RNA sequence: CCCCCCC
């Protein structure tokens, strides 16, 4: 059972991270969702979500190694994903502002595909700007182009 | 914080051992104590697959092991994780950028800004270009955008 | 325009 496996695995790490952490794992469409509550959560998240991503990444890998490909897993704490999407929706809305004036394209910072997706999605059918990614790997980033 | 040898060694052995079992049963683990720091190497199994895309996996294991060591003992013991000469090949890539910067800067007489870099990586740049007869180094900026600038020992007149 | 490779 993928849920029970994640519970034992993520429960193992959570104990070493903070005894106040508690875990809920649920499926929501195609996506396995792991929510952490309790204790100093910012310490769990870490600077720029660095700790939460390391857990999420490793959780994904041990999940793939036992059950195979096709799973989507997202790990979250105290609505940190929302805030990160909102901040991403901002700055992108800011990009369409700058590119609107200056007819010169604008290069956004590198982002993983899930975050580039959000940029593409917000600026969908924007009257002034389009989006298209560039570069490869950790280099890859969205470019805001003018019409 | 407690002595590196003893519990911190055994703690990391058991923690990484459990993680490596799920990643690949072929993995074995050597954990070395260097003074009051810890060093850990993963051997066996598919090491390419352990490292993962652009090293994301080895790095997430390193980061997380550091964090849980700090939670357990109060320090990360400057833990450094390696596999299949990963750390060495990345030390070389950083050295390459600094080399190409040295050449360009000594020619143009203009400073060049290297890509932003963690302090660990910034040290490698500084050390490689110490006592370099044509260029020098000095960092600039704050936070994630702190990066080494390579300066010509003798500036362009202009 | 997921993300881990079984890339
Ligand atoms: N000339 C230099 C400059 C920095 N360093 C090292 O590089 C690290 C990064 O410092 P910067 O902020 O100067 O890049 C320092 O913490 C120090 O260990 C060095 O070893 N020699």
């Amino acid at each position: 059972d993928p849920r029970a496996f994640l519970e034992e695995f993520l429960g193992g790490l959570l104990l070493l991270l903070d005894p106040g952490h508690r875990l809920e794992v649920r499926v929501e469409g195609e996506t396995l969702k792991a929510e952490v509550k309790g204790g100093d959560l910012g310490r769990f998240i870490g600077k720029e979500g660095r700790t939460l991503r390391a857990v999420e990444h490793l959780a994904r890998v041990v999940l793939a190694r036992r059950f195979g490909t096709g799973y989507r897993l997202v790990l979250d704490a105290a609505g940190y994903r929302s805030r990160a999407e909102a901040r991403i929706r901002r700055l992108a809305e800011e990009a369409a502002l700058t590119v609107a004036m200056t007819g010169e394209p604008l290069h956004l910072p590198p982002m993983p595909p899930g975050e580039r997706r959000i940029v593409h999605m917000l600026l969908k059918n924007h009257p002034r700007v389009t989006t298209e990614s560039q570069g490869e790997g950790e280099e890859r980033h969205v470019v805001v182009y003018p019409r």
